[PDB]
RNA sequence: AGACCCUGUUGAGCUUGACUCUAGUUUGACAUUGUGAAAAGACAUAGGAGGUGUAGAAUAGGUGGGAGCUUCGGCGCCAGUG
């Protein structure tokens, strides 16, 4: 892995998402990753979080679980809010977890109703993948929320290949590699064995071909 | 101070499935020990093809970006099913 290599494969990706393939929305950038010489279902499953130079998904949605205050900290940020009385009132429906879990990308649960998400929202949310942050009555829920739009998670799955994000097309060249190569980084330091465990790499955007760099 | 008898922590020669060894002999393995093909096996890659226990738009590898794809047929989102 080389920062030239990097530059040379986002403007790549770039060119080829901005003048021959041009899409009719703002197409963000991911990069996949897969795993070698580990066992993804008999050794242990590592984690993490890390916040890229830049955003990684501007595109994502963020949807906050908690009280009044918790809903006015929100609306302070334009972020939608949902309400105790809202989260009784599905009354562990799964259908209505799931479409919740469709329409919204992430959640964020106040420290209030983190313990209560799980017995009125039910595990529909743990099914789909979308488990709400803890969060502080003390802490800026914008500022929070922003966060974890420009975080990503590095957990390892049930199989080799995982992904994230890395920015969008309308992204600086630099700032796509700089988060990209966070990304790497990040990924070195959770694998036990640096670069000897990872397979391979590459980049892309939404709907432009790929760049393989690993 | 012979011969004979008796005794020995007795000495020595000889014999034998007495004990422990051993020459010789026999057998296996490593090294000396290389070169081709042939038949099986294991990996490596250069390609190619597949994913129904089942509800459900489809015969659901899974995963990340995703609301648009675009080869203009419809596929999508959504509904619905998990």
């Amino acid at each position: 892995i080389t920062v030239a290599g990097v530059r040379q494969n986002v403007a790549e990706l770039l060119d080829y998402s901005n003048n021959v393939k041009k899409r009719n929305f703002l197409e963000t950038v991911e990069l996949q990753i897969g795993l070698k010489n580990y066992d993804p279902q008999r050794d242990k499953r590592f984690s993490g979080t890390v916040k890229l130079p830049t955003v990684p998904r501007p595109n994502m949605s963020i949807c906050i679980l908690g009280d009044q205050h918790d809903i006015d900290r929100a609306k302070h940020g334009g972020i939608d809010a949902m309400s105790a009385d809202d989260l009784k009132k599905l009354n562990k429906n799964k259908k209505l977890i799931k479409k919740l879990a469709r329409k919204y990308d992430a959640f964020i649960a106040s420290e209030s109703l983190i313990k209560q998400i799980p017995r009125l929202l039910g595990p529909g949310l743990s099914k789909a993948g979308k488990f709400p942050t803890p969060v502080s009555h003390s802490d800026d829920l914008s500022a929070k929320v922003n966060e974890v739009k420009s975080t990503v998670k590095f957990q390892l799955k049930k199989v080799l290949c995982m992904g994230v994000a890395v920015g969008n097309v309308g992204m600086t060249q630099e700032q796509l590699v700089a988060n990209i190569m966070l990304a790497i980084n990040y990924l070195v330091s959770l694998l036990k064995k640096g670069w000897q465990n990872v397979g391979s790499l590459t980049i892309k955007a939404t709907m432009s071909p790929p760049k393989r760099l690993y």
